[PDB]
């Protein structure tokens, strides 16, 4: 159940909220068995991170099960110390103990570990999944209104008692103008009674709230259309929620059926608050008064919002008895199209103790009390239209629709004498692709008045900080892109600072005071202090920066947070403002939308600062379609406006913004008739009023006419006709392409049909017959026959087919599909013509060419039917007059405000008969507005576009053939195609002549129409593909440079294009005549030249085809990239054999070259081939050189070749490089060996002695890991690592995650024009020698320190483990118990093949036979590094040469291999010589300045190896060394355990045998039965004395070494000593401890019971010897005692001169001296001495064997004495 297995852990980081801490920026990283992976840093209190992280990890399912997940949030800057946010811990077998192994879409509490009951600290959501042997769990799902709750969406480990609740209360009072929902069958059923009714059907709302799952619900009213409730509604919440939204929905109520939504809307809880703190202690400045830098109690609110109403918006207000298409719109989702009236509320919460759900009347008191909020004001609002292009698809008239709130719609209106849309009117084909409204200079104008509150007091506030924010963009872009043009450092220094003198001067402006608004709310309160007190702070921030100093990025990070923290303050959440809304109508159908926010067109009398950003300035602006996600393959139109909003008390500031002349007209018709039917006609013999409107009912006399108050006449009177078609399509086109529909026809029940003439153009108008149609003076045919038209959906004989015409004779749909219910099918004919250019001079009589004839039209019947051309049959002629109007000049513009009111404000009761405005109002009852300019301004436009790239395929076989269409105003070209390709390049300039655009010069140059191109795949049945589209801006750089912009395409990024564009103004602008004649008030005319000042045209490439300038184009070199593909790494375990055959795309330039397949990804992830040679052209310039992409393909059966992974080199610069190189039974061993050297290399003695006298080499020490090492750089330059990625453009729900790495190098450089010369040498010669290579490993543990306790005596029983890749190898039974500090000296030959398991793992565990074992840490090793490693680190490296001994060679090659290789590795000349002095790189060495003042080296190899060690040393090689690594745990990631000292030798197979490794075994203790043997005693003084007076004493002798005590025995005892007598021959036995190899006793006998090992200690190698009298009756009486060395003991005495206290000495005369480690069998007299303190004298003297034998012979030397 413990088998070792292949695991993978898989966790998502989704979203924060909420975290902890001021300008933060968090970034999440996760540690699991050991190893961290983290994810990107973002910003923010609230990120999104969307990124994935995995782990491969490898072991045993008893492991892995309570292995504990670390999620981290860690606030990282480069301003401040990194700190942590909060934190989260699960384990793996909770995890995968659920169904499918993983937990999907929950929340985690976080909080800090450390700081204990701070509470909780943000919430973050996540989802984590562990797989086992071989499974899946791709189970995903979004429920976003339920995963954003707080029940049982979450669990709370952490803090789990740091919440608290509130209460939310809520009061409804009132809404207005809601929409008709319910049936309007009433409307039917009242009138069975015969009751009155009206068509405004009521409906039966009520409101339904709810908050994280809790709902509450008011009550239900009945029959109305603007409910009153006066309702007052409490729901209990959690104050630290997760949930940003509350929301509230009006439903209406069926007693029948299922109940539908009005609308639905949400408040947002965090922009009602300010969570962060209003106050932070940040006490800038040199004196701190309170260590803050301000002070308060609360330093934030609770959420609240004030009484204020909420706009709702949803699907149009039409009623209809079918399904409503748009009801999505309704529920939230979406944006709304429509306005859905008003609703009244206000919010407060306050923190509670107790929670509850009640519903509650509300008082009368608070009802009356709320009046004060309730004001209304008059608005007016301005609007005109100048244009509106790049339709298609038009089949009716259109016309334009402007409304706010409920007002100026025109579908529920009831009176007005002023119109809210704009007339119809006719599209006109452009000549090549488009469609637009020919407005040319007369542009309609609309007018509206509404009644609102006034809110000024929020507006104006918010204005002026976001241009603020605005400002500072401008100068972070300028300062951004200066920085690339290579300026000067004192200008991108100055622009910086200009950033901080801009910032401070625009935030020194004081803020307008709420104290005199008496109208005020709490939150508006709020918000004030809160504003004031961050402006101070960015000012404090501000000019500190200018006066100190800093990095440049770190003046521009300071700016890009400065900039976010603007745009968050300007934020409004109580705005009672509609905004504006702009339809699009076709006939009588809604088609298309746009919205426009209130405060941008807002005009206030504060100042200038103040107001709407785009208040009286011309918008350009794209409309949508309901209903939408993205923009679409086609957008319905394109239209520029102007707009004015404001208090009817600011009219009179309108008059500053007016351009053009403002008008309105008056009309009437004069009558004739026949005059005795003679054919002359006349008034006389009329049954009619000679003049009279349209009807023929009303008589109105030209002198009847007058002048509304604030209006006077503009000119006389003059005919004007019902119709004038006369046009001029030729706006400067050199080409046109002409168009023409036939149609052809059949009854429903009857077969298609011919007929000779039924040609219409677009509108459905009669045309000229096809073959009639004649081409204009000045332009010849191109060509000679008409074709047809299999662009559009047609079918294949170019026919599209209709149902049979409705009623409205209006048919809108169209297929190509062909039904035997259709009657009707058009096919569309085209044909080119050309410009030829000769005498244009003819053309200008024509210009004046408004109308023809005289205007009459002519009618049988007075009244209707009037007839163009006359017929004998007509009884009546009529024609129309008019007259115009013009503002007083003491008025202005502003009196175009002045005819709502007026125009229907009189009224005339002369008579009982109703009427309605007939004889009061002049001429139509609802006159127009339009604004007429006298003159425009001629520009001339020239694009330069050049190339493309990376566009999306189009199919599957990468191949499209691609064009651009640009377009301009109204105006349009195309581009040749380019085939078979996705890089196209072009090298085509378009030239647009003679484009006329109206408005002030001044303002024309300042705000330009934009440019817009897209991209098309030219196919067989017409570029039906669309490949993507983007907008430019025109320059009026004289001489622009080319720039990238990106393309996009369905909400994707689909490439990028090169191209610039140049905008000409011309100096003579165009003069259009007025019909109504005025006095001109020109006074100069300016004689400028047609052509002559133009700018000379390029170059043709083909006939009528410009290339682009050659002081444009990028210059070009010759490049040869050198390719080195190494290999694969990390791509996971995942499949493997069913992915096993991965290849390598690399392309630069558009060149692609392609890699060998690998067969095998379980034996090779290594390429067999590492060579690849690919030629392309660069640009010389970095700005336009391409990068390098790699695709991982793979290479699949049945030629399925998806992409598996991709990235790319955008520095290739890195990896340039010059073409050019250089072509182009020995007693020493006993006490020599390694562990003393090891010892010498830190200075230190005590083991050493004797062995400092060798004169030996020194290794080195270090004291981390080698890798951490800067000398040799990581040891890690073999390759470089590139990340892959999985993303792609195919799926926008894929994250940016790291899937797998790819392994090699780049090298580049430039060739040679001339080919004639030889290729340069290739960058690299090595073949793939990355197979299968077997290698030996030694690893060699020496001893740890430093080590954690895991047991009461503080100890551990350590032992090792060693894996490599899947093999794994341990020693439990050898190891040292109850130890702090361990000592090995193991060494473990392993085999291993490289780079199969390159990975090393060693591991400490604490041994415990009756339990489980612990780990205390474990360390990594890179095998791969050291067999890759190009400094030389697989194994030692001496100083000293030898062939032998503990300094002998090892390695399988000799020294002069070693250096063999690295002379061929480096392309360097050999040494060449071996003798007494050797020459090398003019540098003369001799030999004799190696050995010089070293002892001679009788293990000394021969002189070539010698020779060779010495240069190599001289090399940054890496020397003989031991180091000593770090361990640590997996629960524990940055403490470390204690470290542990080894060291690694690698032996690849592929050579001969390397000398062996060294014994590094501890040394071990030896017991010496050490000898002693007493031979004979005499002359001794004899102290005491006998019962006779005789000299005598006690004869015996005693003698043991400290801490033996259990080892020693004595002597027996002489009787009757006189003479001191006795000759024992005693063979006394000590069998001591003692270390040759040292040649130092040690001490026996343990005084440790707190461990299993043994103490141990060494000694000063001089014995004592005691002896004291044995007084069997008494106390032992002290004698004396004898003293003699081991190491440097005295010879024999021969005479008493040589028997003294001087013989007893260990080194005062040490050339007497002798080691007794050579002496085996020594016996001489030593003198004794007697006690006194510590005093020197001598008592006597006995003669003592001292002796070593036990070295070899314990026993059987020291015998037979």
């Amino acid at each position: 159940s413990d088998k070792p297995q292949d695991f993978q852990i898989r966790v998502q980081v989704i979203e924060g909220r909420q975290l902890p801490g001021v300008n933060i920026k968090p970034v999440v990283k996760v540690t699991a068995a050991g190893q961290t992976k983290r994810t990107r840093i973002h910003k923010g209190n609230s990120p999104l991170f969307n990124e994935t992280l995995f782990f491969n990890l490898f072991d045993s399912p008893g492991e892995l099960f309570d292995e504990p997940i670390f999620i981290t949030v860690v606030d990282s800057r480069s301003l401040r110390t990194d700190a942590l946010l909060g934190e989260f811990r699960m384990d793996v077998g909770t995890i995968y103990r659920e169904p499918r192994h993983a937990y999907l879409r929950k929340w985690l509490l976080l909080s800090d570990p450390d700081d204990f009951s701070a509470g909780a600290r943000g919430y973050l959501k996540t989802s984590l999944c562990v797989l086992g042997p071989g499974d899946e769990a791709p189970l995903e799902r979004k429920d976003p209104s339920e995963d954003k709750e707080d029940i049982e969406s979450n669990l709370l480990r952490p803090t789990g008692v740091a919440l608290r609740g509130a209460h939310f209360c809520l009061k409804v009072f009132r809404a207005e103008d809601l929409p008709q929902m319910d049936d309007a069958v009433m409307d039917n059923v009242k009138q069975i009674f015969g009751f009155e009714s009206n068509k405004k059907n009521l409906v039966d709302p009520f409101v339904e709230v709810s908050f994280a799952g809790k709902m509450l619900c008011s009550k239900i009213l009945e029959k109305t259309a603007n409910p009153q409730w006066n309702q007052n509604i409490t729901l209990p919440a959690m104050f630290p929620s997760m949930c940003e939204k509350m929301r509230i929905r009006i439903i209406d109520w069926d007693r029948l059926t299922h109940n539908d939504i009005v609308a639905t809307t949400y408040l947002s809880m965090s922009k009602i608050s300010a969570p962060g703190g209003e106050i932070e202690e940040e006490p800038a400045g040199a004196v701190k008064p309170s260590k803050a830098s301000d002070l308060d109690d609360y330093l934030g609110f609770l959420p609240t919002f004030g009484p204020c109403y909420i706009n709702l918006y949803g699907s149009p207000r039409e009623f209809t008895g079918f399904p409503d298409p748009y009801t999505e719109l309704n529920t939230g989702k979406g944006e709304g199209v429509a306005y859905r009236g008003r609703l009244l509320l206000s919010l407060e919460t306050k923190l509670v103790e107790h929670s509850e759900q009640k519903v509650e009347d509300l008082p009368a008191d608070d009802i009356l009390r709320v009046e004060k909020y309730l004001r209304r004001r008059k608005y007016s609002l301005f609007a005109a239209f100048y244009s509106a292009t790049m339709l298609q698809d038009v089949d009716d008239a259109i016309q334009f629709e402007v409304s706010i709130g409920n007002y100026g719609n025109k579908f529920d209106m009831t009176c007005l004498p002023l119109a809210s849309t704009t007339q119809y009117s006719r599209a006109v084909f452009d000549g090549c692709h488009y469609y637009y409204l020919p407005w040319g200079n007369v542009k309609p104008v609309v007018v509206l008045s509404s009644y609102w509150e006034d809110i000024s007091h929020r507006i104006e506030t918010q204005n002026q900080l976001l241009g603020i924010a605005d400002r500072l963009e401008a100068g972070l872009e300028q300062v951004h892109l200066a920085l690339k043009a290579q300026c000067s450092t004192e200008d991108v220094d100055s622009l910086v600072a200009q950033l901080t003198d801009e910032l401070i001067a625009g935030c020194s402006q004081p803020l307008g005071d709420i104290h005199e608004t008496p109208s005020a709310t709490h939150l508006d309160q709020y918000l004030y202090q809160l504003r004031t007190h961050h402006l101070s702070q960015i000012t404090e921030a501000a000019l500190a920066l200018k006066l100190g100093h800093s990095e440049l990025p770190a003046a521009l990070e300071q700016a890009e947070d400065w900039l976010l923290r603007l745009r968050a303050l300007a934020e409004e959440p109580q705005n009672s403002l509609p905004d504006i809304v702009i339809w699009m109508l076709q006939g009588d159908k809604r088609v298309a939308y746009q919205r426009v926010p209130a405060h941008q067109v807002l005009f206030s009398r504060r100042g200038a600062n103040y107001c709407g950003k785009n208040c009286g300035k011309l918008q350009t602006i794209f409309l949508k379609y309901p209903m939408e996600k993205v923009p679409g393959a086609r957008m319905p139109v394109q239209i520029r406006v102007k707009l004015w909003f404001g208090l009817s008390v600011d009219e009179k500031e309108f008059n500053q913004f007016a351009e053009g002349k403002l008008s309105v007209f008056a009309e009437t018709y004069e009558n004739e008739t026949k005059l005795a039917l003679v054919g002359n006609w006349g008034t006389t013999g009329l049954t009619y009023p000679k003049f009279s409107d349209v009807t023929g009912k009303i008589k109105l006399p030209k002198d009847s006419f007058r002048p509304s108050a604030g209006w006077t006449w503009a000119g006389d009177w003059f005919v004007c006709p019902e119709k004038t078609l006369l046009h001029d399509m030729d706006a400067g086109h050199l080409s046109f392409v002409e168009e023409v529909f036939e149609n052809q026809t059949r009854l429903p029940g009857g077969q298609w049909i011919y007929m000779s003439d039924n040609y219409t153009d677009v509108n459905g108008e009669k045309v000229l017959p096809k073959d009639d149609i004649e081409c204009p003076l000045g332009w010849k045919w191109e060509d000679e026959e008409w074709s047809t038209d299999l662009n559009r959906a047609v079918d294949e004989q170019g026919w599209e087919y209709s149902i049979t015409i409705p009623p409205e004779r209006k048919p809108k749909h169209w297929v190509p599909a062909e039904k035997m219910y259709y009657t009707h099918r058009r096919r569309r004919w085209v044909r080119l013509r050309r410009r030829d250019l000769s005498q244009m001079e003819a053309l200008k009589r024509h210009r004046q060419a408004e109308a023809e004839g005289e205007g009459w039209e002519y009618a049988s019947l007075f009244g209707w039917k009037f007839h163009l051309e006359y017929r004998k049959t007509d009884a009546f002629r009529r024609r129309r007059w008019r007259r115009r109007m013009e503002p007083l000049e003491k008025t202005g513009p502003a009196a175009v405000f002045a005819l709502e009111g007026a125009l229907g404000g009189v009224m005339d009761d002369k008579s009982e008969d109703s009427m309605s405005v007939s004889t009061l109002s002049f001429g139509v009852n609802r006159p127009t507005i339009s604004c007429i300019f006298d003159y425009g301004n001629r520009y001339h436009l020239r694009c330069y576009m050049y190339q493309a790239r990376d566009l999306a395929a189009m199919d599957k076989d990468s191949f499209s053939d691609p064009y651009a269409i640009v377009s301009f105003l109204h105006q349009s070209q195309k581009t040749v195609v380019v085939k078979n390709t996705l890089n196209p390049t072009w090298d085509q300039t378009l030239i647009f002549y003679e484009i006329e655009i109206f408005g002030e010069p001044a303002t024309v140059a300042e705000q330009p129409p934009s440019i817009v191109v897209e991209l098309y795949d030219h196919d067989t049945y017409g570029a039906d593909e669309f490949m993507g589209r983007c907008i430019c801006q025109p320059s009026l750089e004289r001489m622009p440079r080319l720039a990238w912009f990106p393309l996009t395409r369905g909400s994707q990024p689909s490439g990028e294009l090169l191209a610039s564009f140049e905008l000409i103004q011309r100096e003579k602008p165009a003069i259009h005549h007025i019909p109504g004649f005025e006095v001109q008030e020109t006074s100069r005319i300016l004689d400028e030249s047609e052509d002559t000042d133009l700018p000379y045209p390029p170059p043709q490439r083909e006939a009528n085809i410009y290339m682009v300038p050659q002081n444009i184009k990028p210059a070009l070199q010759r490049t040869a990239i050198e390719i080195l593909a190494w290999g694969l790494r990390n791509m996971k375990s995942y499949q493997l054999a069913n992915i096993s055959s991965p290849s390598l795309v690399v392309e630069c330039g558009g060149q692609t070259v392609q890699s060998c397949v690998i067969r095998n990804l379980r034996k090779n992830p290594n390429f067999d081939i590492c060579t690849l040679f690919m030629e392309v052209m660069l640009p010389r310039e970095e700005l336009y050189c391409p990068p390098i992409t790699v695709k991982v393909i793979d290479n699949r059966q049945f030629g399925r070749r998806p992409v598996v992974g991709q990235c790319t080199i955008r520095s290739l610069e890195s990896f340039l490089c010059d073409p050019y190189s250089a072509e182009s039974p020995i007693q020493e061993e006993e006490f020599i060996d390694w562990w003393s050297k090891f010892f010498a290399s830190i200075g230190e003695r005590e083991k050493c002695g004797s062995y400092l006298e060798k004169d030996f080499d020194t290794l080195k020490v270090y004291d981390t890991q080698l890798e951490n090492v800067e000398a040799f750089e990581g040891l890690s330059d073999f390759c470089n690592t590139f990340k892959l990625y999985r993303g792609k453009t195919q799926e926008e729900t894929e994250d940016p995650s790291v899937i797998g790495e790819f392994k090699g190098l780049f090298k580049i450089y430039p060739l040679p024009e001339d080919p004639a010369i030889p290729m340069p040498p290739r960058q690299f010669h090595q073949l793939a020698a990355q197979g299968p290579q077997e290698c030996l490993v030694r690893i060699y543990i020496v001893r740890a320190f430093g080590l954690q306790p895991k047991d009461p005596n503080g100890k551990c029983d350590p032992y090792i483990k060693i894996s490599i890749g899947k093999k794994s190898v341990s020693d439990q039974d050898n190891y040292i118990p109850c130890t702090l500090e361990p000592v090995f000296g193991k060494m473990f030959e392993l085999t291993c093949t490289l780079p199969l398991e390159k990975d090393l793992k060693i591991t400490l565990y604490d041994y415990d036979l009756l339990s489980k074992d612990e780990k205390i840490g474990e360390t990594v090793v890179d095998l791969e590094n050291r067999l890759l490693s190009k400094f030389g680190a697989r194994c030692g490296l001496p100083q000293t040469y030898c062939v032998s001994g503990p300094n002998q060679w090892r390695d399988q090659l000799r020294p002069s291999q070693l250096l063999h290789l690295f002379c061929q590795q480096h392309r360097v000349k050999a040494p060449v010589y071996r003798t007494d002095r050797v020459m090398f790189q003019d540098k003369e060495y001799s030999i004799e300045e190696i050995e010089a003042g070293r002892i001679p080296n009788p293990h000394l190899g021969p002189v070539e190896e010698r020779l060779a060690l010495h240069v190599l040393q001289q090399q940054g090689l890496v020397p003989e060394h031991v180091e000593s690594r770090p361990l640590y745990s997996p629960l524990q990631p940055d403490i470390e355990q204690g470290k542990l000292q080894m060291w690694v030798d690698l032996f690849p197979k592929a050579l001969g045998r390397p000398g062996p490794p060294f014994n590094i075994t501890p040394r071990r203790a030896r017991r010496f039965f050490l000898r002693c043997i007493i031979w004979n005693t005499r002359d001794v003084i004899l102290d005491d004395l006998s019962l006779t007076g005789e000299k005598m004493s006690d004869i015996y002798v005693k003698g043991w070494m400290i801490g033996f005590e259990e080892h020693k025995q004595k002597t027996d005892v002489h009787y009757r000593s006189l003479g001191g007598e006795g000759n024992f021959n005693w063979r006394f036995i000590f069998p001591f401890d003692y270390l040759p190899a040292e040649q130092v006793c040690t001490i026996a006998k343990k005084d440790a019971f707190w461990r299993l090992d043994k103490t141990e200690s060494k000694i000063p190698a001089r014995v004592v010897f005691q002896i004291w009298d044995n007084d069997k009756f008494s106390f032992d009486d002290f004698l004396g005692s004898l003293q003699l060395d081991l190491n440097r003991m005295p010879k024999p005495a021969k005479t008493a001169k040589k028997c003294s206290l001087d013989q007893l000495d260990d080194a005062f005369h040490p050339e007497w001296f002798v080691s007794l480690f050579e002496q085996k069998t020594v016996k001489g007299w030593w003198p004794c001495v007697a006690e006194e303190g510590e005093k020197k004298i001598l008592a006597g003297k006995l003669e003592m064997t001292l002796e070593i034998v036990a070295e070899s012979e314990h026993e059987e030397r020291p015998a037979g004495q």
